[PDB]
DNA sequence: GACAGGATGTG
DNA sequence: CACATCCTGTC
């Protein structure tokens, strides 16, 4: 329903769903996750915010702009790897 | 292709 | 603001 969500928030709620974790898990205890299947959670959030013609491309260049933002860091080297910069916080938020 | 980040546009 | 879209470049 609410379609201010945010790519973070959404991506947190992905995570929370064990029967999520075939496109999207957590790598680390530290808030590190990899996006199994990029596509696919790129498919649900244009979905989710009625963007249909979402992809990775579009999503990742979304993911790009949180770097400044402090939110989330790219795992560097690692395929589809990013990392929630103040983990556990974001969760208890 | 994945990834970085600038340019322009939308609500 | 928070992306959505498109693009130049790197690797």
């Amino acid at each position: 329903m609410d379609s201010a969500i945010t790519l973070w928030q959404f991506l947190l709620q992905l995570l929370q769903k064990p029967q999520n974790k075939h496109m999207i898990c957590w790598t680390s205890n530290d808030g590190q996750f990899k996006l199994l299947q990029a596509e696919e959670v790129a498919r649900l959030w244009g979905i989710r915010k009625n963007k249909p013609n979402m992809n990775y491309d579009k999503l990742s260049r979304a993911l790009r702009y949180y770097y400044v933002k402090n939110i989330i860091k790219k795992v560097n080297g690692q395929k589809f790897v990013y990392k929630f910069v103040s983990y556990p916080e974001i969760l208890n938020m």
